[PDB]
């Protein structure tokens, strides 16, 4: 189960800053809660029932997409300017950096897997979606939005780690 999975190899410290996973499924579990059925009601009463519903989720997920986009765009400017000043460090005095580079290297994976954590997350709930409301919306929706965020296109974390790697290695 996934949101096991997610909640083991969640950064504690960044806990809030992942996809709300649980949150999600809760939503898609109310969809189905609140849906009146189309003998008891009618057909526009239960495709607007819906709408409406498919509206609140995608806005949701839009939300959340800004969220992890703007976290993960934080951490890596954060990451630049760590680079840049652990560049120095060695640019000039040439067992304390040994460390602390492995230290800034270990602070870039645990960011790149708060990429692919969120990813997958973003991936299952909108094939999730998709099933439950017999639709392919939510595919479309990862297609047109999710694969095309910079917290999941954005390659200057592996430039990062590939520099970091150079340094540690040469120097």
């Amino acid at each position: 189960k996934f949101a096991e999975h997610l909640s083991a190899h969640i950064t504690p410290e960044w806990r809030k800053q992942y996809i709300q996973y649980e949150a999600f499924k809760d939503m898609l579990y109310s969809a189905q809660d609140q849906a009146p059925s189309v003998e008891v009601t009618d057909e526009d009463t239960v495709k607007r029932y819906f709408a409406k519903f498919e509206e609140k989720f995608f806005q949701t997920c839009e939300k959340e997409l800004a969220k992890i986009n703007t976290f993960y765009s934080e951490k890596l400017a954060e990451a630049q300017r760590r680079f840049a000043t652990l560049q120095n460090e060695l640019q000039s005095s040439g067992g304390d950096l040994k460390l602390a580079f492995s230290e800034f290297y270990l602070s870039l994976i645990l960011l790149q897997n708060y990429q692919n954590l969120n990813f997958t997350g973003f991936r299952k709930i909108l094939k999730k979606h998709d099933k439950i409301l017999e639709t392919s919306r939510g595919a479309d929706w990862r297609v047109a939005h999710v694969e095309v965020a910079p917290f999941y296109t954005c390659k200057k974390i592996n430039q990062l780690i590939s520099e970091t790697e150079a340094v540690v290695t040469n120097e």
